[PDB]
């Protein structure tokens, strides 16, 4: 009963409606009532995660106790575990209440089971005085997730340039790696954030493969940031084969996620001609070693002359573009069977359930398989 109308108080922010409810209670029992989780939450973590600060005042004022101990807290719909009240207070943006929680001693670095710090947490959301704040109470840049990922990682995919600029000239490592290999610049290439990744480059942050293979390009042309794509294809350290692999998966992605047909045959008109405008340096399209029944035995087209009437033919596009996704990400990259399976849903919606099941099945073996 008592013990969770405590926490109830403490959650919502009634303060006169809780101090009623101790008042003939002593410093030892308070102690234990605030001391114990609800829903796997302090009184404490809830006051924090919801930005209450008279109430966070109160309870650190009857003991300090609960000040380190993480539990359960929401965040978009997520239950967020071993969250101690600085990290929930940072992630939620209430200011004051981070100040207030450092003033009481709170560690500033003290992470979620995830190993998130409050810095990580305010970079996610994007508030930069808490960040600042945070910073300019020793918190560690370096830190990372379990999975290697950074505070400049996490500021870059979410596009806040103004963190990330902050960061890098309190001199953060721009060539950090994930344990997968993802670098900031991964991150800027899958967020669409080009004034990041510019910013970066002007910091030498060096661009290369990550575990699956893929360069910031490659990783813009997946998912279909075209303004990452023409900057990268337009840089010295890109090479020509580079930048024909790059718009040709972008014409993929073009003809697959945005569903713009005209504007993939561009992309590959491009590339084509790109292949052959050297006699003396012609980059030829590698051949596969088999043919795909689930792909009805097609062949990437391998001219100019090949591409003008395919636009009257969506149902061999759709081929060209599955054959180059599995030519330049392989089928370990995850995308490769995503799309061949959305491919498969596509011809189930139009009526035609057999092939929906051939690339469904060609997408189930490859996925096996990794």
């Amino acid at each position: 009963d008592l013990k969770t109308a405590v926490f109830n108080a403490a959650r919502d922010g009634k303060l006169r409606l809780l101090t009623k409810l101790l008042a003939s209670k002593s410093k030892e029992e308070v102690s234990s009532l605030i001391s114990e989780k609800t829903n796997g939450a302090t009184p404490l973590l809830m006051a924090a995660r919801y930005g209450h600060l008279d109430m966070v005042e109160f309870l650190l004022e009857q003991c300090s106790a609960s000040i380190e101990v993480g539990g359960s807290v929401n965040f978009d719909g997520e239950t967020i575990e071993g969250a101690p009240p600085l990290w929930a207070a940072s992630a939620a943006g209430h200011l004051k209440v981070v100040q207030s929680l450092l003033n009481h001693g709170a560690s500033v670095n003290n992470t979620t089971l995830t190993n998130s710090t409050p810095l990580r947490a305010a970079c996610f959301d994007g508030h930069l005085e808490i960040v600042k704040y945070l910073v300019e109470h020793k918190a560690d840049l370096e830190v990372s997730n379990r999975h290697g990922h950074t505070c400049l990682m996490i500021s870059c995919y979410k596009g806040h340039k103004e963190i990330a600029q902050y960061l890098l000239e309190k001199g953060a490592d721009v060539n950090r790696k994930s344990v997968k290999g993802n670098t900031a610049l991964h991150d800027c290439a899958e967020s669409g954030s080009l004034d990041i990744m510019k910013m970066l480059l002007m910091y030498c942050a060096k661009m290369e493969k990550d575990g699956y293979g893929m360069t910031p390009l490659l990783s813009a042309s997946v998912t279909g940031h075209t303004n990452i794509v023409d900057f990268l294809t337009h840089h010295a350290q890109t090479s020509k084969t580079e930048r024909i692999n790059a718009l040709e998966l972008l014409g993929a992605t073009f003809v697959d996620k945005k569903r713009d047909l005209l504007g993939a045959l561009k992309y590959w008109k491009k590339a084509m001609n790109m292949r052959y405008s050297d006699r003396t340096n012609i980059i030829s399209k590698p051949v596969p070693q088999t043919l795909i029944m689930a792909y009805d035995y097609a062949k990437e087209v391998n001219s100019a002359e090949e591409l003008e009437g395919l636009i009257a033919d969506p149902d061999e596009m759709r081929m060209q573009a599955l054959l180059i996704r599995e030519r330049i990400l392989g089928p370990s990259h995850p995308d490769t069977s995503y799309y061949i399976r959305y491919r498969g849903a596509v011809y189930a919606d139009s009526g035609n359930f057999k092939r929906c099941i051939n690339l469904w099945k060609y997408a189930l073996d490859m996925q096996q398989s990794n």
